[PDB]
């Protein structure tokens, strides 16, 4: 995923969080489908950073 992960470095504030276990739970979990978010709805740190992503990326480029 060297793609994607490449176009993260343009908000140091993801690619940092990118650093969290919660963030990559998140990210592992979306495999599953967008409904994990209503999981991780509880944890904060997740939701700054998938709203963050999802304001900023609402179409999804990828």
């Amino acid at each position: 995923p060297e793609e994607v992960i490449s176009k993260i470095m343009e908000n140091p504030d993801v690619a940092m969080a990118f650093q969290n276990p919660r963030v990559q739970a998140a990210l592992m979990e979306c495999s599953e489908n967008p409904m994990n978010i209503m999981k991780y709805q509880n944890d904060k740190e997740v939701m700054d950073v998938f709203n963050k992503i999802s304001q900023l990326f609402p179409g999804m480029t990828g």
